[PDB]
């Protein structure tokens, strides 16, 4: 009887989607290979003194899968949509991730967070005023991430239940 709530991560290859949700469920960041493509996640959290389950999809970015990517997003209520801030290729895919959502939930209004991971690195070639203006013009918050330091994980993740919530009252 408790709500559940279905968040996909999406971004492309190498963002930190699956460091990103490691980080939520078991508290550490480990760099290293894992040949898994596709992992639900299950954890039970307190949000403003509501506790629900969030049931985390996290799959692997490549082209090669993009032909699944619509039918995993179909499934979702909320959606963390993740760019590196070293990768501009990824900044530059949000557009289409967004145009893609709206597609399949045919919806201009989505519960979504622009996550700008990496914020522990010594460069980057994302400018954090060009994410947030990007946000603002889609209606969606914008949270810099570490999944190294773990910065910003837990508001990223919080913040997109928040959204959906406030989807539901409408
Ligand atoms: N410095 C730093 N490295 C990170 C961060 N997040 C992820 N990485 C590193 O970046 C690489 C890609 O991370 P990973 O979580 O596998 O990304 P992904 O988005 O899930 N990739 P895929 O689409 O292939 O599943 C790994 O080497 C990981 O350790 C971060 O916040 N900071
Ligand atoms: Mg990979
Ligand atoms: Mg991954
Ligand atoms: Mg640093
Ligand atoms: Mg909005």
């Amino acid at each position: 009887g408790m709500t559940e709530y279905k968040l996909v991560v999406v971004g492309a290859g190498d963002v930190g989607k699956s460091a990103l949700t490691i980080q939520l469920i078991q508290n550490h960041f480990v760099d290293e290979y894992d040949p898994t493509i596709e992992d639900s996640y299950r954890k039970q959290v307190v949000i403003d003194g509501e506790t629900c389950l969030l049931d985390i999809l996290d799959t692997a970015g490549q082209e090669e899968y993009s032909a699944m990517r619509d039918q995993y997003m179909r499934t979702g209520e909320g959606f963390l949509c993740v760019f590196a801030i070293n990768n501009t290729k990824s900044f530059e895919d949000i557009h289409h991730y967004r145009e893609q959502i709206k597609r399949v939930k045919d919806s201009e209004d989505v519960p979504m967070v622009l996550v700008g991971n990496k914020c522990d690195l010594p460069s980057r070639t994302v400018d954090t005023k060009q994410a947030q203006d990007l946000a603002r013009s889609y209606g969606i918050p914008f949270i810099e991430t570490s999944a190294k330091t773990r910065q910003g994980v837990d508001d990223a993740f919080y913040t997109l239940v928040r959204e959906i919530r406030k989807h539901k009252e409408k």
